[PDB]
C-alpha cells in the first residue's frame, strides 16, 4: 500500500520536521491550499493563515461566514508551513482515528513521452491532530480532512513521484 507508506511518512515528517517534505515531494508545479474558518475564536491556525496572507496582500475579503482558502505556488510552501501550528498526529496504528482513501488516477500525462499516459495516485485522508501553538499559547485538538494528488516526478528528483496538488481542510478545533 503506497499511500500508507506515503502516509506514514509524511505525517510524521510534517509533526517534527515538515520542510524536509517540500525537497523531497515538492516542486515549482505544485499547488497548496488550505481552507479555513476565520469565526472560530481560538483557532491558532486560521489566524496564523489569515496573517499570512494579509502581509502578502494575496486576501480577498469575504462574509465572515463564508469559507476562506489560502493557496500558494512553490515559493510561498515553505514559509506558510513555517507559520502552521506544530502538530502531533497519531499513529496509524490506531485504525480509530484515521480513514485512508486511495484511488487510481489514470488522466495525467507522461514527463518522459514513453508512453501516452502516466498512472496517478489521489489520496484522501480524514484525521486529527493536537495542534499547539506556543506563542500565542493555545492548545488543542484538530479535526482535518487531506488531500492529495500524485503523478510521476521530473528528472532529477529525489523520488519517483511528486505531489501535484495539497489540499488541507481544517474543519474543528477543540481547546484544551
Amino acid at each position: 500500500n503506497v499511500a500508507s507508506t506515503f502516509l506514514q511518512a509524511f505525517f510524521q515528517l510534517w509533526d517534527h520536521d515538515r520542510l524536509t517534505l517540500i525537497p523531497q515531494f515538492y516542486d515549482s508545479e505544485t499547488t497548496f491550499s488550505v481552507v479555513f474558518a476565520t469565526d472560530s475564536p481560538q483557532d491558532p491556525a486560521s489566524s496564523s493563515c489569515s496573517k499570512f496572507s494579509r502581509n502578502l496582500n494575496i486576501l480577498s475579503p469575504r462574509h465572515p461566514s463564508t469559507l476562506q482558502r489560502l493557496f500558494v505556488g512553490s515559493n510561498l510552501i515553505a514559509d506558510l508551513w513555517k507559520v502552521l501550528p506544530a502538530t502531533r498526529h497519531p499513529s496509524l496504528d490506531q485504525t480509530s482515528q484515521w480513514l485512508i482513501d486511495c484511488h487510481t488516477f489514470p488522466h495525467l500525462a507522461d514527463p518522459t513521452g514513453m508512453a501516452p499516459y502516466a498512472m496517478g495516485l489521489m489520496i484522501n485522508v480524514n484525521g486529527q491532530c493536537e495542534e499547539a501553538d506556543i506563542s500565542q499559547n493555545l492548545y488543542g485538538t484538530r479535526t482535518f480532512s487531506r488531500c492529495f494528488i500524485l503523478g510521476p516526478s521530473k528528472p532529477g528528483a529525489p523520488h519517483p513521484y511528486r505531489v501535484l496538488s495539497d489540499q488541507l481542510t481544517l474543519h474543528t478545533w477543540k481547546p484544551q
